[PDB]
């Protein structure tokens, strides 16, 4: 009704029956429809691709998250070309004339794995069309083995249909280039600390793989531009570039999300940890992210970091502890340090003067009887409520690695059971490390590991995810009671 | 002695390399090359030329190579372009005219991180020399932002000195391209199984990020060339390329070393595990590698894989188990499977007909008393000797994930203490998983986790590393006794 040509389509197969001349307004109707729910820049491309390609039989792979494509039919970046090549090879072996296309953005194509994919495509020469949605120029892509066309108007649906119909029938790797158009957050706390530290230390260097702005570095980038390094969507280079700066006797800080740090794992291990280089990792979006665009949960960093020798891992419980730990890691010179904190605001904690925290020592917040709660991170307020309810001991462990071994053994000798709490996978996480300490000393005291379950957490609000997983005060108390039953 | 190397003996006596007359360098290269042969041989001329032109060790020379760079170690007696960029930026801000050079091999430059580094250098433009040692043109590197020189004769030392002299004074990123010239192993078991499987099934596809010395896929690459994919040193693309093939309804097998799988961690999580795609990971060089070449120990895969949901992790104890587990993972359709095995040969175990193993079930090998040993992997013969020594119960656990929870709990109820054994980091490893199970069920039975300690293992032979870490029968027994004292 409000969108006449859009009302006439219920599947992509019917769209291809429409006259070629009706596409321009079909795009406008689609664009305006999206404004009563952002990715509108790909409207014309989406229409042209589905009008030229025999979808869903033909495979269209999108590398942000294109909404127009989902309306007509019914995530980590830079993965489209790689999978697209595999799909293209499978389609060739299938031998049923199935075609493959992949759309990649101007940001995603800066990732190393996109270059690995383009290099491989240039060698084995799959029948694959790569569409670069930007926002000669193709000499680079021609050297990598692609037949390059463009730049073209990414908003001329009829020009795209014609170009795409042509390039769809061509053999080998094809490349089309189009042009289109508490209160403070922990990110703010980190950003303020950055500027504060750089203000009186010319050795500080800040590194981010693409400024999503979520890391809170806009002010720093403008106040200290000569010491701010946006390396594009290149987590691997970000970490090892920092290693080089540390080798040069500078003090690098890598601001990186927990989920995206997974991409730099090998560089953390063999370019930093093995060398004992004092790189400071400021790990944002740790734990439960909620609904932050297309950011996966920071579910695993306490697990995959703590098996690495010579890695310090800190988990602040409020914004003051976060500043203390950033300061501590920045001035720690024996090896790399990680400080992981969640998206969102803290508790309103009083920001105390900065001083290095004793390495590998927790803080007893409340002495109780019978059971002790060992907290790693920002769930401390929830644990505090439970500790008063159950009259339990409560410890802010501060350090996932090195653990406060002496305190763990003392707690085990004065309580009947322990409880560990973390916004991280139970498997291999901070609480698992507590188990290892007790077992190593032959201390058979039962421990309830509370954390993220062993499945990928769907998106939602931080509040309702925490409630669903039993990580609020009520859920933690219930888990303890049932476990002790 | 002087009779052999009169020119080389002059240098090392009083480190006068840069004092030698230009005319003597060709003879010094001959002597150095033959000196190494009497005990990276193709880098002799380059090494001499670099140390003759650059003011080392003040000027920083970084080797990102697939060999030990012995010529460099004699003349002198970080490892990536990324670090060289950081060092170059540090040298510029130091403002003492310090120079940075990086040598990179033709294999190493195929990595995504190398392209990430070259893209960044082309933007901020550091005073850096990159020397490509090609032992298998510049339009590509000039589009990336480098000033390209060559190709040049990598064995013409005088030609290199003259060229390096001019380039050392040029500003911005510089790129010099030089030209130089019955008891099977588990690698053999895997390669034979590939050929066996592909012979009666057209869905299998094998992927490796560069075929390295000691590869088991030589025969497979020749008998099934259209089903073998070498993607160069590109672990990220390898895994996501496999994902695409799986999406195309083929059955991909990724052959990758444990240490190098660290580079594709994010692709395993978000391109494979999250999607539940049935990719089989055949993980070679797991555990103690010894001195394969430039391969680090496979010390962490049982830790960083088992915290990922929907990942099956198997640890064969002999070559028959290895075949059964590859078969099991190949026909497992619900998600990815990983089979990790060490460098070297098996036990001579009888190869039985292939059949999928019950998922998450271990095998009781010996019934004892008081102590029960839970083995994960190829240390089972050592555990068997200990089990007979101490009259202990012995179990081949087979699966690191999912664990045989029922067997763990039953063992804990019939013994006073458990012991776990694995060739992997204790922290977060397979034994750590056993701890988590017992703790979750409130079973206060102590567990001795035996495995790799929390430090990086120095190079050595497999047999002597295992002995030094106490992973032989005698070392295991000593640990148990000391732990029970």
């Amino acid at each position: 009704a409000k969108y006449p040509t859009l009302a006439l389509v219920d599947s992509t197969q019917e769209l291809r029956l429409l006259p070629k001349e009706s596409l321009p307004k079909l795009c406008d109707e689609l664009r305006r429809y999206l404004l009563d729910s952002s990715g509108l820049g790909t409207v014309e491309l989406t229409v042209a691709l589905h009008y030229v390609y025999n979808t869903p039989f033909d495979r269209l792979i999108w590398d942000h998250q294109a909404y127009p494509h989902k309306i007509l039919t019914g995530g980590h970046s830079s993965t489209s070309i790689s999978a697209g090549i595999g799909v293209a090879i499978a389609a060739a072996k299938e031998d049923k004339q199935r075609r493959a296309v992949c759309v990649i953005g101007d940001g995603a194509i800066t990732a190393g794995m996109a270059f690995e994919a383009m290099n491989h495509a240039g060698d084995i020469k799959p029948d694959l069309l790569v569409v670069l949605n930007d926002n000669g120029p193709g000499t680079l892509f021609e050297e990598l083995g692609f037949n390059y066309i463009g730049p073209v108007d990414g908003h001329d649906v009829l020009g795209l249909v014609s170009t795409l119909k042509n390039m769809r029938d061509l053999k080998g790797p094809q490349f089309l280039h189009i042009m289109t158009k508490g209160l403070p957050s922990y990110s703010k706390i980190f950003g303020d600390w950055l500027c504060e530290t750089a203000a009186k230390d010319n050795k500080l260097m800040a590194i981010t793989p693409a400024m999503r702005e979520g890391s809170g570095m806009v002010e720093f980038s403008k106040k200290f531009p000569d010491r701010y390094f946006d390396v594009a969507i290149a987590e691997q280079h970000a970490v090892t570039f920092a290693a080089g700066l540390a080798i040069g006797d500078y003090k690098p800080v890598v601001a990186i999300y927990s989920t995206f740090l997974q991409r730099a794992y090998d560089q953390v291990i063999h370019d930093v940890a093995i060398q004992k280089l004092p790189v400071l990792f400021a790990i944002d979006r740790a734990g439960i992210v909620g609904a932050d665009g297309q950011t996966h949960q920071g579910a695993f960093d306490l697990s995959f970091l703590r098996c690495i020798p010579d890695m310090v891992v800190m988990t602040p419980s409020d914004e003051n502890e976060c500043r203390q730990m950033l300061y501590t890691g920045y001035h720690y010179s024996d090896g790399p340090c990680a400080v992981r904190y969640p998206r969102g605001s803290g508790t309103g904690a009083t920001l105390e003067p900065l001083a290095s925290l004793p390495i590998g020592k927790g803080v007893v917040k409340r002495q109780g009887e019978k059971i002790a709660i060992l907290n790693f991170g920002t769930l401390l307020p929830e644990a505090a409520a439970v500790a008063d309810k159950l009259n339990a001991t409560l410890v802010d462990m501060r350090f996932v690695k090195p653990l406060d071994t002496a305190l763990i053994l003392q707690l085990a000798g004065e309580h009947d059971a322990l409880v560990t709490l973390e916004e991280n996978a139970i498997m291999g996480g901070a609480g698992s490390g507590v188990n290892e300490v007790l077992m190593a000393h032959r201390r058979a005291v039962p421990v309830l590991n509370i954390g993220l379950p062993d499945y990928f957490i769907p998106q939602g609000t931080q509040e309702e995810i925490r409630a669903d997983l039993g990580l609020d005060a009520a859920g933690i108390e219930a888990k303890i009671r049932d476990w002790l039953a």
